[PDB]
């Protein structure tokens, strides 16, 4: 149910603008950060979008003119795209997987080339796609630091405190296209999703869906993303993905989602919705001090037994052979 | 092909006092000790019987008289069946399965306890059989100490000497009943079979066989032992037992048996055939120092994984639906 931008400006979206999938979701609970609750929510590790944090205030006012202009002259990695959907993967991997075919592409480039890049297919009507995941470092002109430096800092600092999180680990900038989608993958990292221009939607699954979710080998390059293709799920390779429910929300302008650790996420800017901007901000999480064991710690453990098989096996390839020699008849 | 005893005393025995299997063997070479030959086999880890190493041979003597007479009074541990086949078990792992039906009972008792037990059975025809898996220590009488003291120490410890083995770990003594069966199992220790009264068959399987022979899960009581019922094997659960090959070989009076480690092996005390007598001698082999990896060393390491597992977990009934977890769609 879309919201209503003040002044009567209108509807923010509408449900044609978002893709359709098979599975069922819960709204993400949307609070402002002074409600207990959404302290609560974050320190039970559970999503949250907070409507008020001013976090990226400053921020709000950049478009892509704006960002030309004061960016600076410095390396922005962009990454290109064959369809709607942006796989992304490791690079030291591709070792492991000699028949891998890359269906996306990082080139570097400079501001401007990716805005002519982008200005094209603007006035050509191409199929083509572009992101640039580029990380925040010292190259950046005078007004942008600024603007970086207007950020909610105390509040943001305050949050990792009482959490016990660790260090802040980097600041991905994104900008990227109508249309755009980030398939279904997993960070290991406390997030804050800040958004800053468009509309992104976020659909959440709970680290305990592992199973309906199917992740990549461990050594695959596409660790840690799911192999089920959401627009044409095969139910005879994934039958779990049938029983997959979704936690889904919108973000726009202002708004800050916190995907928690381990959190599975699916992200799309919405259709004929115009260029996005979105910060993010990752933090390393509190390290380990239990049972029962909670999903996530399950998790860590079957990547480690996957890693080890690794090193032991001499080679990534035989992992799966010996998982199967284990259980066949044996634990199935 | 039945081995012919010295003075045309007959057949040693015949394929009738053979159990039948649906799998095929090849014979275990059998070797003069002093053969070259049946060193690189002790040394390449395969099998193999060496018929003149005179290791026991004061004991040749030994029947059921002479051993009631001189053993002495202390305890030997008598194992009890319901039927041919002696599934042994972990006492310390039924707590891990709740619901486990023990068809084997140890009890203690005297050597005389023992042969009135037995010669009970032999005079008035019941089903029931017994086994005799009793340690060597101190509590043995002058004439028994004079005969293992005969023993080829010479021979045996060099043997030991020269694969770099670690120490004599145990002397098990054991005095069993026609037709017993001890199911397919593997000990990871190095292992001296030698013979002394009445014929066995051992059938032996190398280590890189464990996908046909389906080992219990690690942590249940029956740890090491086959789920594949011989007599009787259910393909639709074991497919890969249809392709199991066997090395198989007939034990008699002064052969020695060696069953290398991580062999499995199912020993049959001939039916019609009187009672037997075997001393083991086991040894811990030689600590690990190389890719390829050879097969007794993936189990070590299957193992392993199974163990660690039920630590981290804090629930060996959980390591299966982890493991499965794991590879459904993953890597299966
Ligand atoms: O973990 C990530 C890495 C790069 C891009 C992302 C975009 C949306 C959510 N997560 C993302
Ligand atoms: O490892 C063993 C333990 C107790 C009895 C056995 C009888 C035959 C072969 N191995 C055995
Ligand atoms: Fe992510
Ligand atoms: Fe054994």
């Amino acid at each position: 149910e879309p919201r209503e931008e003040a002044g009567a400006l209108g509807p923010a979206w509408d449900e044609s603008q978002l893709r359709s999938y098979s599975f069922p979701t819960r709204p993400i609970p949307r609070l402002s950060q002074s409600d207990p609750r959404a302290e609560e929510l974050i320190e039970n590790e559970e999503p949250v979008v907070l409507t008020d944090t001013n976090l990226v205030y400053p921020a709000l006012k950049w478009d892509l003119e704006y960002l030309q202009e004061n960016i600076g002259n410095g390396d922005f990695s962009v990454y290109s795209a064959s369809t709607h959907k942006f796989l992304y993967y490791d690079e030291k991997k591709m070792a492991n997987f000699q028949n891998f075919k890359p269906r996306s592409n990082r080139e570097e480039m400079k501001f401007h080339e990716f805005v002519e890049k982008l200005q094209d297919i603007q006035q050509r009507g191409g199929e083509e796609r572009l992101y640039l995941q580029q990380t925040l470092n010292d190259t950046v002109g005078r007004k942008i630091v600024m603007d970086f430096l207007g950020f909610n800092w105390n509040w943001i600092n305050k949050q990792q405190g009482k959490r016990g999180w660790g260090q802040l680990t980097s600041n991905l900038l994104l900008i990227g296209m109508e249309g755009n989608v980030t398939p279904a993958h997993y960070d290991e990292q406390q997030n804050f999703f800040a958004q800053i221009k468009g509309y992104k939607r976020c659909i959440l699954f709970p680290p305990d869906q592992f199973e309906c979710l199917y992740p990549y080998p461990v050594h695959h390059p596409c660790d840690r993303q799911s192999q089920v293709d959401f627009d044409n799920p095969d139910y005879e390779r994934f039958p779990n993905f049938q029983n997959v429910v979704g936690y889904e929300t919108v973000v726009g302008p202002g708004d800050v989602l916190y995907i928690p650790m381990y959190w599975w996420h699916h992200i799309e800017s919405l259709l004929n919705g115009g260029i996005t901007i979105t910060v993010n901000f990752w933090y390393k999480g509190a390290p380990t001090p239990e049972y029962p064991l909670k999903a996530h710690q399950k998790v860590a453990i079957m990547r480690n037994i996957e890693k080890m098989l690794g090193e032991a096996l001499g080679n990534p390839q035989e992992v799966g052979p010996l998982l199967n020699t284990m259980i066949k008849g044996r634990y199935n």
